[PDB]
């Protein structure tokens, strides 16, 4: 028999990763693993014709369940209303998830040994985690003020921005509750414990005295109070540095820490956002939602609706799922799903590794003028592959 | 008979900086150009001295002479008030210099043909600069409204915006703003970096997100261009467009670059060879003043090995080209075709040098890799310059 894996969440999505997707399901998961399976279709269609009510559902299944995997989803524009003739330009579905869950995104690179990346000293994973706008125009001479009307009645506060004695300009206003710092710090804490690695802050806090220093200050005590015994239990620490600092400490370094930024398109140098994950991380300690850093794909699904070959890149797809699985056995107190998750995410590394690529992978080493077919396998060919080297992967375990 | 080069207010600075700096001087410049120098020492003892009032004059100097070139200097931190027994931890001389100066900051490569970079297809120079910058912040102590609110000097109207009822508990909040008049020398400061170089200049924005405070900056620079710059731009065969910062890398990484770049918010830059070869300088708005210096800083760890009688092997590039970026502008505002010629030349001594296969460290590191470098495959610091100056030598005589 199979792997019992349990309550998995599952979302189907849109384009060339829902053709990816069904085709991770069918050669890599279902083979080896029975699942308890919730599964929603966010096609764009579906989603259409139920008036988003299926991307609610999602988002409240993964909440009881614990455990969601998504697939990318089309995020309508006016272009998408006219093409699928929508009745609304539906939310991201990604938007109406997280605010259901809440939680801190959390991004991690598939590492790979042949693969160049930024800095060649990096050989461990860097995993960057990112915590309304409210701005207008100042059309001519007057006061910007910024108000605070205290709730239980007493004074309120009144704060000059800037006085425009000539001249107009532009303004803004921002916030932040202590509560989603305090989200933001625990689901840190608590994905540096499970990956094992440490932690880091940085902040602009120099100039932002009061509005950084926020951030610092709720990371430290959260970090004193409940996480500093469980750190330095596996020979790890809590740091809070400046983003100037930060940054040149990272570029010379090895990697292999969590970093916490207060504040994508970087992380495409390293293959491409085929080689990175997008995991959700609720504060709880329980809930998580993974799926791939990168969209649908659009320009190779249209390449494929007309039958022309496509190499397209499922590592973040399947690490998805692995990593999905993975929180899963690690909830259950699941050997055997563990060991799997595992297993299937060194065959993807390994696969790459002795030279079996799709083409933005032979791309980033050989340069995209130099590559030829011979360099590369297509979409089908590469699944087939992984497929091959996951069963002889899993004979060898069973010893 | 050398070149009368003009007015030229010079920063030294500390470490393995201050140590190429003379070099360069000494090499490369006094054997050619004589000059009326402005000399001030921003090394951080005579800093400390002076109580900072060596920064403050040189600052005054550069507004006054409009040409600064100036070495990588140390910054004080917590360590470094220790390590010098300094009186205080005086701010950036970078920082204070930009007070005073105004004007934007843009980073340049130095182009070198056997250097790898991030797109292949990238033969000229894509000219990065950032708007420079305070904001009122303060802690929410619990519940309630946090609203935002303008009121124009006339008295016709009276506009409030939420920014967040705080229901849940505290927090923090901030207002923040831009006069036009910041937006409109970012303007002409990329303008005129766009007319200096033989360019065209973009803007990028998030005006998707932030639809108004972007907004602005985009409707000043197009204003700003259709009544002072177009005809100058349509005369030099150049042009000025607006993009979306998605839109903006996507065609920067296709193209083969050779723009200037306006940017409204650095580390990825440094796989380009090392920050050794890239300078930063402030243009002001006024067309006139500019502060040329490396895109590093005093190279520390360099500095460390060279104490302890260790071989070093630091890249000059950037900071000889602090000097001919600044003498070439020098050059300019004086029409001094000797100096502009000897600027350029200097310029193509050091690219061709290094094509020619003699370099540094970093750049025989960032070609085959760290750990396939070998003592043959570069130079020292000294070897490196001694080169640098032969090369010059030979280069300029053939000219004469
Ligand atoms: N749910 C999500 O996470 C998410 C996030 C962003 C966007 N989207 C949606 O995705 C749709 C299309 O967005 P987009 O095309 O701008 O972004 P995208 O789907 O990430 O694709 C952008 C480009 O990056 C490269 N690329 C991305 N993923 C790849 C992979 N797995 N293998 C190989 N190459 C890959 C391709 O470059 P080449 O063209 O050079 O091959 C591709 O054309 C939109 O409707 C948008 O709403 C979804
Ligand atoms: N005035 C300025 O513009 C400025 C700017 C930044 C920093 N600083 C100051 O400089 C001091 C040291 O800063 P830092 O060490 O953090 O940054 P840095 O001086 O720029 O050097 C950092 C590292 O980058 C590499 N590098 C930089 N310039 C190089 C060159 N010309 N040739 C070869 N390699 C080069 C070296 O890497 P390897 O170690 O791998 O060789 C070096 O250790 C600090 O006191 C800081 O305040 C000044
Ligand atoms: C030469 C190559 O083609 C190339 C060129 C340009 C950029 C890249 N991209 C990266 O290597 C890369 N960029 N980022 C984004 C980022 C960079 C610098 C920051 F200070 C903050 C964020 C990241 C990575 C890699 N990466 C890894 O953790 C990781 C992959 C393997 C080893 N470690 C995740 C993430 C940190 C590649
Ligand atoms: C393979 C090599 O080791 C390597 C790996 C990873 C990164 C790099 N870095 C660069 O080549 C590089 N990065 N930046 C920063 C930047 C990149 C993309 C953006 F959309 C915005 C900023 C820049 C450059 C180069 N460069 C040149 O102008 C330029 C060098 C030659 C031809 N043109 C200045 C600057 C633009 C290199």
């Amino acid at each position: 028999k199979k792997i019992s894996g349990g309550s998995v969440v599952e979302m189907q999505g849109d384009e060339m990763t829902r053709i990816i997707w069904e085709l991770i399901k069918e050669k890599l998961i279902f083979p080896y693993v029975e699942l308890d399976l919730h599964s929603y279709d966010l096609g764009i269609e579906n989603r259409d014709a139920t008036n988003d009510q299926v991307t609610k559902d999602a988002a409240e299944a993964i909440k009881k369940h614990n455990v969601g995997v998504k697939c990318a989803t089309i995020t309508p524009d006016e272009k998408r209303v006219e093409e699928f003739k929508l009745k609304q330009m539906w939310k991201s579905p990604n938007g109406t998830i997280r605010n259901i869950l809440g939680g801190t995104v959390f991004r991690e690179a598939i590492i790979c040994k042949n693969i160049p990346r930024l800095v060649s000293g990096w050989v461990k994973p860097i995993i960057i985690g990112h915590h309304r706008a409210t701005d207008f125009v100042v059309p001519g001479p007057g006061k910007v003020e910024i108000t605070y009307t205290p709730s239980d009645g007493t004074q309120k506060v009144t704060y000059l921005v800037h006085n425009f004695e000539e001249g107009g300009g532009v303004a803004m206003g921002m916030y932040n509750q202590d509560k989603s710092i305090e989200d933001f710090a625990h689901s840190s804490f608590q994905m540096a414990l499970s990956k094992g690695w440490p932690l880091y802050l940085s902040t602009k806090n120099t100039i932002l005295k009061k509005y950084d220093g926020r951030f610092k200050d709720i990371f430290q005590e959260i970090y004193d109070k409940q996480y500093k015994s469980q750190f330095e239990a596996q020979k790890i620490w809590y740091e809070h540095r400046l983003i100037d600092d930060m940054v040149a400490q990272a570029m010379k370094s090895e990697g292999g820490f969590i970093w916490a930024c207060k504040n994508d398109s970087v992380a495409q140098g390293y293959g491409s956002l085929g080689m990175m994950t997008s995991v959700l991380v609720c504060p709880d300690g329980k809930t998580v939602e993974a799926e791939a850093a990168h969209g649908t794909v659009t320009r190779h699904y249209r390449m494929y609706q007309k039958g022309q070959e496509t190499s397209t890149n499922p590592i973040a797809s399947i690490f998805a799922w692995t990593r999905g699985l993975a929180h899963r056995a690690k909830l259950d107190n699941n050997k055997e799903l563990a060991f799997f998750a595992n297993a299937l995410e060194e065959v993807s590394i390994e696969t790459i590794e002795a030279g079996f690529m799709t083409k933005d992978l032979a791309a980033c080493i050989k340069g995209l003028p130099n590559v030829q077919r011979s360099d590369y396998l297509n979409t089908f060919e590469f699944m087939d592959k992984l497929g091959e080297n996951l069963k002889i992967k899993l004979a060898q375990a069973k010893l």
